[PDB]
This record gives structure tokens, sequence and C-alpha cells, in this order.
């Protein structure tokens, strides 16, 4: 089709690891269904995985 894109090496989005100061500054500040959908992502999955450390929640 029209745009040939003769070059793909890239994703959309992408957040390996962001600090608790740009996560909170770049949702307050950005705006974007993929800023805020993946913001929301990291928040619950990184609380998730905080609860399972300290205690992953089990009672035999």
């Amino acid at each position: 089709g029209p745009l040939g894109s003769p070059n793909s090496g890239t994703k959309k989005y992408d957040l390996s690891k962001w600090k608790y100061a740009e996560l909170r500054d770049t949702i307050n500040t950005s705006c974007d269904i993929e800023l805020l959908a993946a913001c929301r992502e990291e928040f619950h999955r990184r609380l998730k995985v905080y609860h399972a450390w300290k205690s992953k929640n089990k009672k035999r």
C-alpha cells in the first residue's frame, strides 16, 4: 500500500521499568489511551507483585 515503511525495528510502547515520580507526573501531565492504559497496567501489575513478594497469601 502507500505506506511502504521499509524499516521496522520498534514497537508502540515499552515501559520496562519506570520511576514513581515520572509515573505520577506523566499520568498527571501527559494523556493518551495508551499512556494511561499502560500506566494503570503497570500500577496494578507492580502492586500485584509487591503483595506477592511480602506474602503470597496462602492458608493450607
